């Protein structure tokens, strides 16, 4: 088992004066980057949807919904508010099995067409990372799509382990 080595937390900047209740609701995931992440051109990545919803404790739920063997998949988490706004910590960590940590940080966001959200996992001793391009509707302009290239380029990883979903209407119009 290889992987490219998670980037320092220094080189992942925190979208500032993060505004929780504005990050409510549905994203698109317009474009996924990470050191377990591969382009395959066989079968290609389908987009799928995530929903922020604030909890009243200011806690997310967060929801995933993926359109998976004819059928709608669904992955929930909590997202408890970690050392700053922006900054996320994963909820009931012991209902999953060998996860250690689990890290979210919002890079970049204007609420309501966009955002770059970064994830660290420290699973059976190996360490995971992710950048997300999340967008409010399924397309978004090539020059966000090629800052998020540069930014996960910038964090160390090539080409081939940068992807982005292909649009569709099961499962995440909901
Ligand atoms: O790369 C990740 N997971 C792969 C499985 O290890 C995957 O299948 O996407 C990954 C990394 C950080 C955070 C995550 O939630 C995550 O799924
Ligand atoms: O369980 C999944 O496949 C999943 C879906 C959306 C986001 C994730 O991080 C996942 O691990
Ligand atoms: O975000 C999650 O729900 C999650 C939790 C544990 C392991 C994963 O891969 C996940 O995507
Ligand atoms: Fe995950």
């Amino acid at each position: 088992s290889d992987l490219i080595p998670a980037p320092p937390l220094s080189k992942v900047p925190l979208q500032q004066n993060f505004q929780d209740n504005q990050f409510q609701g549905k994203w698109y995931v317009v474009g996924l980057a990470g050191n377990a992440i591969l382009r395959e051109d066989k079968d290609p990545q389908k987009m799928y949807a995530t929903i922020y919803e604030l909890k009243e404790d200011k806690s997310y739920n967060v929801t995933s919904v993926l359109f998976r063997k004819k059928k709608c998949d669904y992955a929930i988490a909590t997202f408890v508010p970690g050392s700053q706004p922006g900054e996320f910590t994963l909820g009931n960590i012991k209902s999953y099995p060998g996860l250690t940590s689990y890290l979210v940080r919002v890079v970049s966001t204007n609420y309501n067409q966009h955002a770059m959200v970064f994830f660290k996992k420290v699973s059976q001793n190996r360490e995971y990372f992710k950048i997300t391009l999340y967008g409010r509707t399924k397309e978004l302009t090539s020059e966000l799509k090629e800052n998020f290239i540069r930014f996960s380029k910038s964090l160390g990883l090539p080409e081939n382990h940068i992807v982005f979903p292909v649009p569709i209407d099961q499962c995440i119009d909901g």
